[PDB]
DNA sequence: GTAGACCTGGACGC
DNA sequence: GCGTCCAGGTCTAC
C-alpha cells in the first residue's frame, strides 16, 4: 500500500515486457546523463516520470518489470497494454541493441572490447521540451548537480503528480510556465547559476519568436543538419547541447555530442588528433571534426555508440 | 579564429 | 585550511 513499490512487496501490480539484459541495463542507462528523472529508490528499482505518470521499473534476466502509479482516482492496478507500449517507446525497444553492438564491434576493435563489459546501453527517446531544458541545465556541469537542478525545476514549475514516501513527483514544466514572469530569479534561488537566464530566455524565445511547441516538435521530421542548426538559435544551446537534443529527443541517431569526455575517449582509445584544423584542443572546428570522425567510424547510429562509451567513461 | 569567464559544489592537494 | 580543478559548454570579446 504505502511507499515505493518493489517486485516482491506488490507482486500483483507489476506487468512485464520481454527484454534481455543484452537489450537494456537500467543501471547503465538511467543514471548516466541521458534522463535526469530517475532514482534508484529501492535497490535495483528505478522510479521516475515517464509519459506524465510515475513508474517504478526493475529487471530480471529476461524481463523488464513495470508498475504505474496513477493518483488516487482508481484504485491500484497493473499497467495496461497501452501503458506498457509507452514504456516500450521510451526505451525504443524496436531498435535491437544486440544488432548495433555487433556492427559497431565489427568495425571497431576497441568498441568490441568495451561492449563486453557494458551490455544493454541503449538510448531513451525523450520528450523534446524535457530534453531541451534538461540539457540546457547540463552545460559545464556534473550529472549529480544537474539531477538536483532538474528536480528543483520540476518541483517549482511542474504539475504535482503523486507522492511516495517523502518524495513528490512532478511533471516537466510547460513552455508557458518557464516563460513566465520572475522565473529567472526563482531559478537562481534554486541554484541553476547562469543557466537560470538561458532557461527563461529559451522558453520565451521559443513561444514568442519561433512558433511555439510546434517549431520544436516538427524538428523530429526535419534532417539532422536542419534540426541542429534550428536548435543553436536558442540561449544556452551550442553545438554539443544541440547534438544531445538531436540524438536523444529528435530521432537523429547519427548526432554525436562532442565535449571533453569525448576528447578523452578519442585521444586515449583511438589516438585521435585533428587533421583539418591547426588547433590542438577543443574549438568549434576541432569539435566538429571529432563528431565527423565518430560518424565515419560507427555509421548512422554513431550517437548511440557514443552513448555506450560515454556511459563506460563515467564508471571510473 | 583564439582565449578566458562563468554559477555551483564535491574531490583532492598542501 | 581555503585553494584549485573539474564537470555532458556557451557566450563574449580582441
Ligand atoms: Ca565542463
Ligand atoms: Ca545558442
Amino acid at each position: 500500500r504505502m511507499g515505493h513499490r518493489t517486485l516482491a512487496s506488490t507482486p500483483a501490480l507489476w506487468a512485464s515486457i520481454p527484454c534481455p539484459r543484452s537489450e537494456l541495463r537500467l543501471d547503465l542507462v538511467l543514471p548516466s546523463g541521458q534522463s535526469f528523472r530517475w532514482r534508484e529508490q529501492s535497490p535495483a528499482h528505478w522510479s521516475g516520470v515517464l509519459a506524465d505518470q510515475v513508474w517504478t521499473l526493475t529487471q530480471t534476466e529476461e524481463q523488464l518489470h513495470c508498475t504505474v502509479y496513477r493518483g488516487d482516482k482508481s484504485q491500484a492496478s497493473r499497467p495496461t497494454p497501452d501503458e506498457l507500449e509507452a514504456v516500450r517507446k521510451y526505451f525504443q525497444l524496436d531498435v535491437t541493441l544486440a544488432q548495433l553492438y555487433h556492427h559497431w564491434g565489427s568495425v571497431d576493435s576497441h568498441f568490441q572490447e568495451v561492449a563486453q563489459k557494458f551490455q544493454g546501453v541503449r538510448l531513451l527517446r525523450q520528450d523534446p521540451i524535457e530534453c531541451l531544458f534538461s540539457f540546457i541545465c547540463s552545460s559545464n556541469n556534473n550529472i549529480a548537480r544537474i539531477t538536483g537542478m532538474v528536480e528543483r525545476l520540476c518541483q517549482a514549475f511542474g504539475p504535482r503528480l503523486i507522492q511516495l514516501d517523502d518524495v513528490t513527483y512532478h511533471g516537466f514544466p510547460s513552455l508557458q510556465a518557464l516563460a513566465g514572469p520572475e522565473v529567472e530569479a526563482h531559478l537562481r534561488k534554486l541554484g541553476l547559476g547562469y543557466r537560470a537566464r538561458y532557461v527563461s530566455a529559451s522558453a520565451r524565445a521559443i513561444l514568442e519568436e519561433q512558433g511555439g511547441l510546434a517549431w520544436l516538435q516538427q524538428l523530429r521530421e526535419s534532417s539532422y543538419e536542419e534540426a541542429h542548426k534550428a536548435l543553436c538559435i536558442l540561449p544556452g544551446v551550442g553545438t554539443c547541447v544541440a547534438d544531445k537534443i538531436c540524438l536523444m529527443a529528435l530521432d537523429k541517431p547519427q548526432a554525436v555530442p562532442v565535449n571533453v569526455h569525448m576528447w578523452h575517449i578519442a585521444q586515449r582509445d583511438y589516438s585521435w588528433h585533428p587533421t583539418t584544423s591547426q588547433a590542438k584542443g577543443p574549438s568549434p572546428q576541432t569539435n566538429k571534426e571529432l563528431g565527423n570522425f565518430f560518424r565515419s567510424l560507427w555509421g548512422p547510429y554513431a550517437g548511440w555508440a557514443q552513448a555506450v562509451l560515454f556511459s563506460a567513461d563515467l564508471r571510473q
